[PDB]
């Protein structure tokens, strides 16, 4: 398929590349990292993607404690991600990095980079540290609600990506450094963070919010069923602050992609479950091989017009372009 | 469908009781988990379940810190359950539950019960707490290595249940405890249990193991390619101790139920990972409807050769009821 | 669900309710004239209990199709036609209206069509398979050359063309001899009707008219399941097929035609034709009253998939194909 | 996937060549001819390339069903069996057969069954639809009486029988009628199968033969999709259907019969399958030499399922059927 839209692409500015073995494989990465107008191009070109939204790698500005700094290299990274994208804006849009430390300075930049840098939404790690950087901020607090009205005024996507949770709050994984990042742990944090923004209610207030999670939803259409209906003969309404049930909210306010998960079943299960109109193509470069991505989504087994959405209508239509 | 094996099918003593919001819904769930000959005889009759093997509730034993009480408990637990199967032994079997803060005492109990009581099993929820009970105790530790090795040779399942992880190691949830439970919280402990369980090298240890995970495997079917094959660029391999991937383990080791997770989507996705062979009926009663799980089972959209072995073959197998 | 659209929804007029009766034992008949006959009494009750909110009306099978005389055909056509439009007058928030046409007379059947669709607002058309003419001993399919300045209107006047089955005639049946219960819903109805339907895209008319909309019930008949063998079978063979269409039968399948679950309340094969052909081109349908509306909407309501496919299949797929 | 049976697998003889030159434009003819007379040698090489263990060879197609002469039908059979015979016995490791069979003479095939099963050592039948005989010009289906002590001997054997397709009668094509390409394996050779198959169920046959097992190539030839119709259409109407059989036609496709994916490489299609009929009863098949060994080898190794349903279809469910363990 040609024409393909991809989402979960990421670069790195020197001050973030130590954030993502010693050998010729990190020397790959840090290569592929730091590169958008050649290898990445090339690869575009020869893998059908007309489209790469970017994104700065992880944990990057989230896991920056002091807000002053992590103002300091959002604003850098936007203005590097903005500069790459003129040299080839016919095939190149980009995500935002936020200072979610520091809610006010976030909808600041958030502002700044749709209005004059015209990136086509935001992109963050996962809950943000702040001060002593020993507590997780999750964006389903008070202190974030005006910037989601913001978001929703903007009216551009939010994709929440995962990070690694906190030292202390990583007990369950101890002598198991193998079940930290892709493996296992990133999809945890990141489906219980989009749990709780909908627990909150965040989406009554704010409806036409479109929040996007990668990994084809990091295990939540599976077990979206089990959420809501564990139980289910105890008629009792939920406790959460929501009005509605997960499933309502994940249907309707939620858009995943294919970013690290090139499984035919899982995406079979996805689109018996939240539907082809809400699944995206996306590969995870550089994090991932843009072949490997490319090829699977090209054989997956499901209907033409299907890939055709997936590959490319459905982030067209949400980006608006 | 008549003659269904059921397997995550709870009961409970007055001891651990209140491990299970006041009202009418309180009082009914007691009174469901302290009956076993009546109400859920009943059920079982009318919703074709022939076979129902019985386990304590949650957390029970693993949440008891004082080794000599946990003893006492489980031991206490296992009599009332070996009493209550012996009258109708042709309906109801048994699981053990197994006091692992002291996995000595679990070894010799677990002989105890499959050798003395004729039970067909274990079920334990999760870690075990022990001492000041600030700890997780999780299984892939070396002291339950012996404790394993018994396991395999007595040769019958290991039912890893959920529970909710330690106030301290659940601050994620903090401000949510909606999320808590069965809504979440559970698969998450239970999944990377039994996922450490696997990258420990357990099973290349002691192969013929047979682990059984309810709720269509706590969210692992639909993930798991994605636990091996993350990153496949990087040719490097995996530094965890077990010799192959977790794929494997899962394929070869592992056995998923349907306890309350009555998801036509979640078992075709399931029997196109695991495969019919390893998936087993399973209602979660008392905390789900036996209708509930029965009528949704009798329906869900499997070829009936499948049905019929995910509802009674496969079990009768896996616990050696045929002979 | 609620608000749903169904499509292939019968009734029959005086004149065509005996081709009915073949179909159902002798101790249903009664009950089955009495259904076919009633439109605004309980099929409407049944349409409120049932969350159907629109249901496009057709003629029964084979009715005009199986009138050898062309100016009875055209006469028995009209009549059902005009009968149709008064019913949808009655209650037009309600029922809209697919035309019987009389192809045994090309030239007819396209001015009935324009007369249903222009002057009586009928939003398509459905036949029940080939037509019978003259003698009445050779079936008459439309991919045949006397047919395409029919199909040149249909695709101009843009309105749908539902292609419903038929039995195959006797001397084109003895693969069922001895086994009567083959023949119709049971098996036959869909053989004939999947094979009209590749005739069609074999002969090339989607090339010359590729705006043409199809569509076929009872889940397409039994082609999403073997579609991929249909084109791909002896792929070693790096050759151009030989039939007359430039292209293949699943790029015809998949842009001009769509299916409904009229008479196929099976999930299994709902997944497969979602992963063949997309939710995008599936339609609810009933085929009241031969399937009981209240099996079919209890079946869709519940099926396994995605509540946004829901929608789509039970209600807006059919509203954005019919432009309502 | 390695150690793989595959069993939709044909060649020819001679005298049995030319019912295959229909099938493949003239440029491809002179390949397919190479192909269906060779066994031993790139036949054996594609099987060692693409994990294949076990291959279970039949006749091609028509063949003996579209010989109406009894005497001249059980001639053709007896000889394409035992030079099939001959061919296995070069590498009995790699190599089982399926009897050809004079249906036309329902006392002759039961006895060249019985010759082959017990002298030959083969594993079962391999028959290409409804049979011709005499004027030729009826098609003779196996529900009918005549063949009842046949099926007798099939189940008193236990060996499976495959029914395979063939192209109906021209006055029984007039739906195909200036659409020759859609005759052959396009879409007539389903339907024909199809019905055949269903002839066999509704006359009761099952019911009589309960331990008979029908193997049907290209996944149930559209089977599975519509099998729920077949039983369930007007399900309003609460009385016993008319045929003889004495249950439904589910019941005995769900006891009765396997399908291969024999010229039918599609996930989509092996996911409806599994779903109607289980994994324990789908069985891997190329339909070499009219399907390339490669094409169904490089789709099955990777199409979406188990591993598990992977290790049994395309080998445990055929080694279990033909009890060659
Ligand atoms: O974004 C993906 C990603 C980020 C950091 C590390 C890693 O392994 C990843 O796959
Ligand atoms: O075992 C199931 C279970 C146990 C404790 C509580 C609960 O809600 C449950 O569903
Ligand atoms: O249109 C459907 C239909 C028509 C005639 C007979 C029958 O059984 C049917 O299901
Ligand atoms: O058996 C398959 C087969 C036989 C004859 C001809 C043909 O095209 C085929 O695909
Ligand atoms: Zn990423
Ligand atoms: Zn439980
Ligand atoms: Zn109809
Ligand atoms: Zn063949």
């Amino acid at each position: 398929m040609q024409g393909k839209v991809a989402l979960e692409e990421h670069f790195a500015i020197p001050e973030t590349l130590q954030d993502s073995v010693p050998g010729d494989y990190w020397k790959e990465l840090q290569h592929r990292l730091l590169d958008i107008q050649d290898t990445r191009l090339k690869l575009m070109d020869a893998h059908g993607i007309e489209t790469m939204i970017l994104s700065l790698n992880a944990p990057a500005v989230q896991a920056i404690p002091d807000r002053r700094k992590a103002i300091e290299i959002a604003r850098r990274a936007n203005d590097v991600l903005a500069e790459e994208c003129a040299k080839r804006p016919d095939r190149f849009l980009a995500f935002a990095a936020l200072p979610l430390q520091d809610p006010d300075a976030a909808t600041e930049e958030l502002q700044r980079c749709v209005n004059d840098l015209g990136f086509v939404g935001a992109l963050v790690n996962g809950f943000s540290q702040e001060g002593d950087g020993q507590t997780p901020l999750y964006y389903d607090l008070p202190q974030y609600r005006p910037f989601w009205g913001e978001v929703e005024k903007l009216d551009v996507p939010f994709y929440l990506h995962p990070r690694n949770p906190l030292p202390q709050d990583s007990r369950i994984y101890d002598g198991h450094p193998w079940l930290l990042g892709p493996t296992w742990a990133f999809a945890q944090e990141t489906a219980v963070h989009a749990l709780r923004l909908m627990a909150s209610g965040l989406f009554d207030e704010h409806p036409r919010l479109n929040i996007i999670l990668g990994h084809m939803g990091e295990g939540l259409p599976y077990m979206m069923w089990r959420i809501d209906h564990r139980n289910a003969w105890v008629k009792l309404p939920p406790r959460y602050p929501a009005k509605r049930r997960f499933m309502d909210y994940f249907n309707e306010n939620f858009h995943i992609t294919t970013s690290g998960n090139f499984r035919t079943q899982t995406l079979i299960d996805a689109i018996l479950e939240i539907g082809a109109d809400r699944i995206l193509f996306s590969t995870d470069w550089p994090f991932e091989n843009i072949d490997h991505a490319s090829d699977w989504f090209n054989a997956t087994s499901i209907a033409e017009a299907d890939r055709v959405k997936i590959g490319r209508t459905n982030a067209r239509r949400l980006f608006k372009l």
